DNA sequence: CAGCTCTGTACGTGAGCGATGGACAGCT
DNA sequence: AGCTGTCCATCGCTCACGTACAGAGCTG
């Protein structure tokens, strides 16, 4: 057996939830999909050592050093972000969630993100926007484009930036390099909007 | 037929864990 | 010289908070 979690068991694991970093007046909101194992384990987001969240952060010019998952308490104070996911359950990947957890989660989203009201609502992955776009904005089209979309948060200034997943199991972007254009659109974004202030 | 949803499957990088074995020092 | 055990460089395998797409199965 390989012991990848320091004698920890999965099954432990799987019952480990993930705490929202959320404030008021955020720029960005970063939502994720769920927890993975390794986020369940250090209770801390994006510690996974292969995920490209904090590399592209950094790559971008979001965070003027390179940070890890021990900063992300810091984030709201000093660089306008928070997080929270469209899921609250732990599981190994996307494809272990059904479809009524995605849907329960989406009306859990929306109602955080009409409390706090983030500039931009970053989501953190293709999938969860197209469940979102659906259940929100009773909206489907053929072909779901990332970066910015043309829908606010109801009763809200709140945009929707979609970006694919940080996670590196996508072999579509299969490095940190391949996504990071994302990152920086979202950081031009930003400027736009603080601009316009 | 045509378009839609639903499901199964394949897919590129880079990082940690466990196994392997060469270098090498200590000791007779 | 011969033995022996540790260190650690290195390899192979598994995995990572998904995604695009074919094709079956509905439905208009």
């Amino acid at each position: 057996k390989v012991d990848r979690f320091n004698g920890v068991s999965e099954a432990e694991l799987l019952t480990k939830t993930l705490p929202d970093i959320l404030t008021f007046n955020l720029d960005i909101v970063i939502i994720g999909i769920n927890p993975g194992l390794m986020a369940a384990y250090k209770g801390h987001h994006y510690p996974g050592p292969g995920n490209h969240f904090w590399k592209c952060l950094f790559m971008s010019g979001l965070s003027e050093v390179q940070l890890n998952h021990m900063d992300d308490h810091t984030l709201p104070g000093k660089y306008g972000i928070g997080f929270t996911n469209m899921v609250e359950r732990t599981t190994p990947g996307s494809k272990d969630l059904s479809s009524k957890e995605f849907r329960e989660g989406g009306r859990i989203l929306v109602q955080k993100l009409q409390k706090y009201q983030p500039r931009i609502a970053v989501f953190n992955g293709k999938c969860i926007y197209e469940i979102f776009s659906k259940e929100v904005f009773g909206v489907k089209v053929k072909n779901l484009e990332f970066g910015l979309q043309p829908h606010k948060i109801p009763d809200t200034e709140t945009l929707c930036y979609v970006m694919p997943s940080s996670s590196a199991r996508c072999a579509q972007f299969p490095r940190a390099q391949d996504k990071v254009h994302y990152y920086i659109k979202l950081k031009d974004l930003r400027d736009q909007l603080k601009g316009i202030e």
